[PDB]
């Protein structure tokens, strides 16, 4: 009957406070064991993008594209043309900057635009950490605009967090405990739908799409947040300078508490290789 700060409402500075250098989001790949943060996040989208078999002179489609991290390891090691798209204004203006200081001899094009708006005809897709926060009504359409943008050999490279069903866990040992529920409750209130792995098979391959390869990296993602989390405790006082020991505390909680999850196997992460 009235109107009423989450974690949503911290600014890019606040990140920066516990991301690696290039502001990646998402799950690194410790490809290496001994690598750091940021070198894990390169090898991340390294991986990602030699997936897509990319050639000279091909453009590449970002859809949401963070804060730039991912055309960066693009632009910089294969020379193509690429369009990211971002429905975020901060993220939008900040990769728009970033990718403005590399040098290229082809095409650069950041958009605050959606992937249903999208149009032109593009020749890979990569697409790590957006689909998140689609909604699985509109799946479908999703898997249809990448599909009818793409040309004949078109590869598509999905990166997505990933759920299991109730069976699942139960079969793999996954004993769901009262704090993982008030856990996941937890996220309710304060981050609405993820996949399952058979989700994206189901999807993809409803869209004339192949699955060719679905890589899953849940302990990178556990190394990864717990490296998150021990950054932004060592910058605590900076954190709850610019919000609070609230947020501090919010954010120290869904990070810890994400970690728990991957490690304990509830959560997974996959990329997947989509084919035309
Ligand atoms: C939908 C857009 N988001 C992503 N794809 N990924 C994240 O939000 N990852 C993440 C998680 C998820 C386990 C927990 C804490 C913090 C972060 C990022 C700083
Ligand atoms: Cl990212
Ligand atoms: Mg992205």
């Amino acid at each position: 009957p009235f109107y009423e700060q989450s974690i949503y409402d911290v600014s890019d500075e606040f990140f920066s406070l516990f991301l690696d250098p290039t502001m990646a989001y998402t799950c690194a790949y410790f490809e290496r064991e001994d690598m750091t943060l940021e070198e894990a996040q390169n090898a991340k989208f390294d991986l990602a993008l030699d997936k897509l078999h990319l050639e000279p002179g091909m453009t590449l489609l970002d859809i949401g594209c963070g804060w730039g991290g991912g055309l960066q390891r693009a632009i910089e090691n294969y020379d193509v043309n690429v369009i990211g798209i971002t429905l975020s204004r901060n993220q939008f203006e900040y990769s728009k900057a970033k990718l403005a200081k590399i040098p290229t001899e082809r095409s650069v094009q950041v958009r605050l635009q959606g992937w249903d708006e999208f149009t032109d005809k593009v020749d890979r897709i990569v697409s790590i950490g957006a689909f998140e926060a689609f909604k699985m009504e509109r799946y479908a359409a999703f898997f249809e605009r990448s599909y009818d943008i793409l040309p004949d050999d078109g590869r598509m490279l999905l990166h997505t967090i990933l759920t299991y069903t109730q069976k699942q866990m139960h079969e793999m040992g996954v004993k769901v405990t009262m704090s993982d529920v008030r856990f996941m409750k937890f996220i309710g209130e304060e981050i609405g739908q993820l996949p399952a792995q058979e989700d994206i098979f189901k999807f993809a391959q409803a869209a004339d799409f192949s699955v060719e390869k679905v890589q899953l990296l849940q302990q990178h993602y556990a190394r990864t947040l717990n490296i998150w989390a021990a950054n932004l405790e060592a910058n605590k006082d900076r954190a709850i300078a610019l919000q609070s020991e609230e947020i501090y505390n919010k954010y120290m909680h869904y990070l810890t508490g994400c970690e728990h999850f991957f490690r304990k196997g509830i959560s997974n992460v996959g990329q997947f290789t989509l084919t035309k």
